Order: structure tokens, then C-alpha cells, then sequence
């Protein structure tokens, strides 16, 4: 009654999830407890984080309509007993080498872009937004995966075409725009605004383009809580403050500009981090977290 985990063949990782192969057309996509900030992967494991995440993305891939790679349900027989709840049975694609973002905020990476440049991936914006400024219509802003330990190269419109068709660019262009604006709109009104979020896809056996990786986790998406959205100033992680709080407060004895790896976080900073994760969880999906597969 459910296989091992040592009975599929581990063939990547990444930072917070790693990735199996389970036979010649589906693989095992698993969540750890992992947490990152400041782009270091922390000593500290977030309990449940792996799980959380998993709920939510499931949540979200059944609201949206367009073809996804699951495979199987959360409880299929094939996910083992050790990551029940965190892995998730998936179709093998041909994935496609683009980062897929929606911003319908201005901040991070495209923030800068447009400070610097006052343009954002092609896009040439009206003067004067600042940090966190509503964007409208949300922007498409692709990126490439570069070298590790290097942050993602934001690319123009001609990039993606380049990379994967020029009919094919506009598909993904208006899918990652299309369900962006769904799930949006559906957080906004349980009151958690999805600032920006990153999708990846690849291409069935016919041609089919299929949603992959994970999506509108607080990992692939910025999420702020609406009730205290206030343009023109950094707004707080929904899901990482209390972290990225401590780990820069007068507590942690470290120094976030020596690059050296952070110190491990208090019991009851994971705590309360997995209690931020419940409860976004909980407010989007409007089902109870205890209800979620475990072993």
C-alpha cells in the first residue's frame, strides 16, 4: 500500500521542491518544508510549508479552466506514504525555456527595470508610478532562467518569440495574462491581492500547451494582504514579514549586506510562518487546512 520513495528515480532539484521519475510519461513533483529569503535557502524548516503549498496549488489549478500536467488526485496510490500531502503525480512534458510572469503591481525586478530604464520588458510605461503602483492591464514581463545562484533575466516580447514560435509567444503571452487576471480578482475578494505571480508551461504529445510547475503559491507569487495596500511603499510579504522581520532585527546578530549564510530562525517565527500559511490557504481557498492529506 503505496510504494517507497526510493522506488522512483530522483531527476532534479531545486531549491524547495525536488522532482521524480515514476515511470517513461509521469513524474513525482514534491514540496519540502524549505523556505528561502534574502535568496538563501534558510537552516530553518517551515512545518506543513510543503503541504500548505501543495493545497494551494491543487486549489488553484481546479479554479482555473485551461489543461494542467496533474496527473492523478492528491491521494493517488502512487505518491508515497512519506509525502503525502506535499507530492503530486504529473504528466512529463517538453517544457518551454520562458518564465511566464504576470505584474499587476509594479515592484521588484520590474520596478527597477522601469526606474532605470522607464521601461519594463518591452513595455514603455506612463512616467511617474512608483513602488507597488497598480498596473493596468496587468504586464506580461518574461524572463530566462540564468547561471545558478543568478537571479532570472527579464526579456522583451521579441525574446520569447525567439525562444519558442511567434504563434506560441502570443499564446502565452494571453494565457499567463488571461488566468493572472482570474486568480487575481478571485483573492482580491477574500481580501489577499496576488501582486504578480510566475507560470511555467510545456507541450504535450499533441501539441497541447499544459499549465505545469506550481501555481499562485506565496513562492511563485507575491502575495500582499489587501487591507493594508498602500501604493508608494514596500508592502509587507503576507507570508515571509515575520521572517525576513527577525532575520534583520536587532535579534538575529545578522548582517543581511556580509552575503554570509543567515542564522537559523526562532520555533516560534516557523510557527507563526506556518500559521500565515494556513491562513492564506484557508481565506483563498475557503476550505479548512485540517481537511488536507498527511501522513
Amino acid at each position: 500500500m503505496r510504494p517507497s520513495l526510493s522506488d522512483y528515480q530522483h531527476v532534479a532539484s531545486g531549491k524547495v521542491r525536488e522532482l521524480y521519475r515514476v515511470d517513461d510519461e509521469h513524474l513525482l513533483f514534491v514540496a519540502t518544508d524549505r523556505i528561502s529569503a534574502f535568496d538563501f535557502v534558510l537552516d530553518t524548516p517551515i512545518p506543513d510549508k510543503g503541504r500548505i503549498l501543495t493545497a494551494m496549488s491543487v486549489f488553484f489549478f481546479g479554479l482555473l479552466t485551461v489543461p494542467n500536467h496533474l496527473a492523478g488526485p492528491p491521494d493517488d496510490p502512487r505518491i508515497p506514504e512519506e509525502v503525502l500531502g506535499r507530492a503530486l503525480l504529473v504528466r512529463r512534458l517538453d517544457m518551454l525555456p520562458v518564465e511566464c510572469v504576470a505584474r499587476g503591481y509594479l515592484t521588484g525586478s520590474g520596478l527597477l527595470d522601469y526606474q532605470r530604464t522607464g521601461a519594463v520588458c518591452g513595455h514603455v510605461l506612463p512616467q511617474g508610478l512608483g513602488e507597488a503602483s497598480r498596473l493596468d492591464p496587468p504586464l506580461f514581463t518574461p524572463a530566462t532562467k540564468a547561471d545558478i545562484g543568478e537571479h532570472d533575466m527579464n526579456v522583451d516580447f521579441a525574446a520569447v518569440v525567439g525562444l519558442v514560435g511567434a504563434v506560441r509567444a502570443n499564446q502565452l503571452r494571453d494565457e499567463t495574462i488571461k488566468i493572472y487576471t482570474r486568480a487575481a480578482a478571485h483573492a482580491l475578494h477574500k481580501g489577499i491581492i496576488l501582486a504578480d505571480t510566475k507560470f511555467e508551461f510545456g507541450v504535450d504529445i499533441e501539441g497541447n500547451l499544459v499549465l505545469a510547475d506550481e501555481v499562485f503559491t506565496p513562492d511563485s507569487s507575491r502575495y500582499w494582504d489587501a487591507a493594508h495596500y498602500q501604493p508608494g511603499v514596500v508592502q509587507d510579504s503576507f507570508d515571509k514579514q515575520f521572517v525576513r522581520n527577525w532575520l534583520t532585527g536587532p535579534e538575529s546578530g545578522w548582517d543581511r549586506a556580509s552575503d554570509t549564510p543567515p542564522p537559523p530562525l526562532p520555533d516560534e517565527v516557523a510557527v507563526a510562518t506556518r500559521e500565515r500559511y494556513i491562513e492564506a490557504y484557508e481565506r483563498i481557498s475557503g476550505l479548512s487546512f485540517s481537511d488536507w492529506i498527511g501522513p
